[PDB]
């Protein structure tokens, strides 16, 4: 032997501090990435939100008049709404849409039948015939489902990218210890200057953080959900096409009534009687992602091609294998090493969860 008791116990907390280190660098910085771009997306998402209201009142105001005026507060309470959606969660947007073309309609038919005088019993006839003589004809029923797919799919979006940054930030074992040094500062230990062998290195290094190795493979459905969920973000349920002319969809929704208002009121009567900024940011998030996929199982690979370990190849025989200068004759594990959170899993599972009822246009109770 080359070294003493207390010079391998030196040697136990340089190996130690090394791993531990280089893995709190790679976590940090990709948790960082991760969580500054749900920010920035949150805030895009919100100013294009902002802007479609500015719009779709100053369009209003421009075209409907006084008659929008007096009654802007139901397309204000409309935003508001959509608005609290995306910071909360809890609003049924199905409910909403539902109730605001209930509202919108009612005021129109009293709005063009000012000849005729109207109680509370008749209006609730009317109303009550809604869905039944499709005033707007198909927009309520296509607009909301619309509205409730691609606010489900933004929000889970934001947040899925928010708790992974967050989950990785808590991944932050003594058989590790004994498999480090001998790998690491051992082979010197019988007079040898030759660097590990890199398979050695690598199912060392996987023993080590043998912890990850649920978290892993959660890690890449996740991945693959994320990268789901920004294809239906970029295609089919396309936050910009829905938000953005809102203010065009709602005014034809509006002249969809007035054009017919006559055939309305004779079939109420016989009733009752007298490159935008989200998309590039989803595009680029969507790459950073399917980057990450494969994060964890690149950790033992990285850490062993570093300058620090500088592990050799196994095809020459000319490495430190555990034992000897030889050739190092195990294969690496999969799904046994011959070499040797629970929550956090969850939080990952139930985002997952969350971004595949997001990717069907079902419901998210996040």
């Amino acid at each position: 032997t080359c070294c003493t008791y207390n010079m391998e116990t030196r040697m136990a907390m340089q190996s130690r501090q090394q791993l531990e280190g280089h893995t709190k660098d790679q976590i940090s910085r990709m948790s960082g990435i991760l969580g500054s771009k749900a920010t920035k997306f949150k805030d895009i998402f919100t100013a294009l939100l902002k802007e479609s209201r500015t719009q779709f009142n100053s369009m209003f105001i421009r075209t409907y008049g006084v008659i929008y005026e007096r009654n802007s507060y139901v397309f204000s309470d409309l935003f508001k709404e959509l608005e609290t959606y995306f910071a909360n969660g809890r609003v049924d947007l199905l409910e909403v849409m539902d109730k605001f073309f209930n509202t919108l309609y009612q005021k129109m038919f009293t709005v063009l039948n000012t000849q005729y005088t109207f109680d509370e019993n008749y209006m609730r006839c009317v109303s009550e015939h809604m869905k039944e003589l499709k005033p707007f004809g198909d927009v309520p029923d296509k607009l909301s489902v619309q509205i409730k797919r691609s606010f489900v799919a933004t929000r889970t979006y934001g947040q899925a990218l928010t708790t992974a940054s967050e989950v990785a930030k808590k991944v932050l074992n003594a058989d590790c210890t004994g498999a480090l040094t001998k790998m690491q500062h051992c082979g010197a230990c019988k007079g040898y200057t030759e660097k590990p062998c890199t398979n050695y290195c690598v199912n060392v290094i996987k023993g080590c953080l043998h912890y990850q190795h649920e978290f892993d493979s959660e890690w890449e459905n996740f991945a693959m959900a994320m990268d789901k969920v920004a294809e239906r973000l970029l295609g089919s349920f396309n936050i910009v096409m829905v938000v953005e002319p809102l203010n065009i969809k709602i005014s034809e929704a509006i002249m969809n009534f007035q054009d017919s208002g006559q055939d309305i009121t004779n079939r109420v009567f016989q009733g009752c009687g007298r490159e935008p900024i989200l998309d590039r940011i989803v595009r680029d998030i969507r790459q950073r992602v399917k980057d990450y996929k494969k994060f964890w199982s690149n950790l033992p690979h990285s850490v062993c091609s570093n300058e620090d370990i500088a592990s050799s190849s196994d095809v020459d025989g000319m490495c430190w294998n555990g034992h000897t200068i030889d050739r190092y004759m195990h294969s690496i594990t999969t799904e046994s090493n011959p070499e040797f959170m629970a929550s956090q899993l969850s939080h990952l599972k139930n985002a997952i969860v969350h971004l595949r009822n997001a990717y069907n246009g079902q419901d998210v109770e996040w």
